[PDB]
Parts: C-alpha cells; sequence; structure tokens
C-alpha cells in the first residue's frame, strides 16, 4: 500500500524523483514557466545539471516525509501550511500540484511494480485540498 510505496521510493529516491519530475515536465511542457533553466534540455542533459538532481531530490525527500506523516493519505495541516508559506512556492497555485500528482500516478501505473496508485491519487487530491485550506490560490 501507500506506506510500503514510501519505502520503495525512498530506496532509490534520487532515480524515482528525477524520473517522476521528468514525467511531469514532459507531460506538461508549459510548467517550465516555473523552471526556466530546464528549457532546451533532454532528460539526460537535465540529469547532468547539479540543481536539477539536488533540488528534485530535496523536493522528493520532503514529499516522502509529508506522505509518511499523513494518516490515510491525508497530510498534516502543519505540512500543508509549510508548503503554502515557502518563499520558493510564492508563484504557485494548486493546479501546479494537481499536475505533478497526475504525472506521478501515471508513472506508477506504467511501472510493473505493485504501487498503490489509487492511494497516491487520493494523497495528491488531499494535499491540493489542504493547500487550498491553508491559503494557496
Ligand atoms: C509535495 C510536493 C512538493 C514538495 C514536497 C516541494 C518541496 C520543495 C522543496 C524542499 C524545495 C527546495 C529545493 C531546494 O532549494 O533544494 C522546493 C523548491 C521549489 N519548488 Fe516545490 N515542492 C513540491 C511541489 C512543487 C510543485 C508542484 C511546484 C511547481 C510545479 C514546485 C515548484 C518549486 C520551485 C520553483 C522551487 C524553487 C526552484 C528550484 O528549487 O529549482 N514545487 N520545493
Ligand atoms: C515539483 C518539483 C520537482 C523537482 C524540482 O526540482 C522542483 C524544484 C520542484
Amino acid at each position: 500500500g501507500f506506506k510500503q510505496d514510501i519505502a520503495t521510493l525512498r530506496g532509490d529516491l534520487r532515480t524515482y524523483a528525477q524520473d517522476i519530475f521528468l514525467a511531469f515536465l514532459n507531460k506538461y511542457p508549459d510548467e517550465k514557466r516555473n523552471f526556466k533553466n530546464y528549457v532546451g534540455k533532454s532528460d539526460q542533459e537535465l540529469k547532468s545539471m547539479a540543481k536539477f538532481g539536488d533540488h528534485t531530490e530535496k523536493v522528493f525527500n520532503l514529499m516522502m516525509e509529508v506522505a509518511d506523516r499523513a494518516t490515510d493519505c491525508v497530510p498534516l495541516a502543519s505540512d500543508a501550511s509549510t508548503l503554502v508559506q515557502m518563499k520558493q512556492h510564492s508563484g504557485l497555485t494548486t493546479g501546479n500540484f494537481e499536475k505533478l500528482f497526475v504525472a506521478l500516478v501515471e508513472y506508477m501505473r506504467a511501472s510493473g511494480q505493485s504501487f498503490d496508485s489509487q492511494s497516491w491519487d487520493r494523497f495528491g487530491k488531499n494535499l491540493v485540498s489542504a493547500l487550498s485550506s491553508a491559503g494557496m490560490k
């Protein structure tokens, strides 16, 4: 289920983080309006860029902690308020998060592994709700 998937992802986190973020950017190319230094790069070139690997790993490190602190795929209000208040998220709306979790769920469905994709769909929907409640536009 969801808890085992956190452990699976954590066991190879930099590859999963990079591959899921690339699935997001490739499905939603307009989302590079928030990632201007990733324009004009293939996936293998992005994986060679220090902040791409570093920042994406740090994003997924925190995402896995928010998932681990959740109950039944519902994140803590304190985690939602952290993600709204972060200065690096000043430009963002809940639709940015919705698209990330659509891509993450599609990535899990396409894998041969027994990911609990429905739980990740719920977690994304519940994180978007918590972000909206905590004041993200
Ligand atoms: C649960 C989901 C998310 C988590 C846990 C998260 C967490 C983080 C963390 C930890 C950082 C700091 C990275 C660093 O400085 O090394 C960061 C920066 C950032 N996040 Fe988020 N984030 C999430 C979702 C999103 C989404 C959906 C977007 C936009 C589509 C986004 C856009 C950014 C941007 C633009 C930065 C700063 C630019 C950069 O670090 O390259 N984040 N995020
Ligand atoms: C959602 C997301 C994924 C990776 C990454 O580097 C940043 C900054 C955000």
